[PDB]
């Protein structure tokens, strides 16, 4: 009953990506992916080892995990691709379930475990092939994240990028907007991929 992908039997992640499209994309269209998830049990990581990397009650990782359900908590390590300047920075997420729900998606950007930006969005299900799909596509990236990317892309050494990213995390909480129950909580930690390798990720289950 341990998960093979990022999701539960009640809500699954289908695709997730953070990207930038250059201004010259109107002609020859192209996108650059900083991170990308597209969907043998997943490895496990203890959750209290990453409490210091996210806020505390309320809104903190130890509290949502205390309230459960445990199987809905995942950790994603990203190796971001940061070699790609007034384009469009956006995030696209798509989920799937067999119940018809209205989703609330909270994204907490954190620096040194302290919330710096939060975005809360709502998306109601749309039925397709017997499955309910949720599309939060091309959500505009906060200016803070765009500036952090620009500041972070000009650092002279990649080890400095990783030193800065050591204290940069994101916490996504997806809840049933109606019933107020948590469906999927994802913790994101970041490193920079080497310029030649593209984005990469490794998904873990958060256990205790
Ligand atoms: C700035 C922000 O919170 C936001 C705005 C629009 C969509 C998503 C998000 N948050 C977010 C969540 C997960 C990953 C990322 C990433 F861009 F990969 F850093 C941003």
């Amino acid at each position: 009953w341990q998960a093979r992908g990022l999701g539960t039997a009640r809500l699954q992640l289908v695709e997730f990506s953070a990207f930038v499209e250059p201004p010259d994309a109107v002609d020859s269209y192209q996108r650059h992916l900083f991170v990308h998830i597209s969907q043998p049990p997943l490895e496990s990581v203890d959750v209290r080892q990453i409490y210091d990397k996210f806020p505390e009650k309320k809104g903190g990782l130890r509290e949502l995990y205390d309230r459960g359900p445990p199987h809905a908590f995942f950790l994603v390590k990203f190796w971001a691709d940061l070699n790609w300047s007034g384009g469009f920075y956006g995030v696209s997420s798509q989920y799937e379930s067999l119940e018809h729900m209205t989703l609330t998606c909270s994204s907490k950007v954190c620096s040194f475990g302290k919330q710096v930006v939060e975005k809360v969005e709502t998306e109601r299900a749309q039925l397709e092939d017997g499955r309910f799909v949720y599309r939060l596509l091309r959500s505009p990236m906060c200016e803070y994240l765009v500036n952090f990317l620009h500041k972070l892309r000009q650092l002279p050494e990649r080890y400095m990028m990783n030193s800065v990213l050591e204290n940069f995390t994101i916490l996504q909480v997806v809840t049933n907007r109606d019933t107020q129950e948590l469906l999927l909580c994802t913790a994101y930690v970041f490193e920079v991929s080497t310029s030649e390798r593209g984005a990469q990720h490794h998904i873990y289950r958060l256990v205790r």
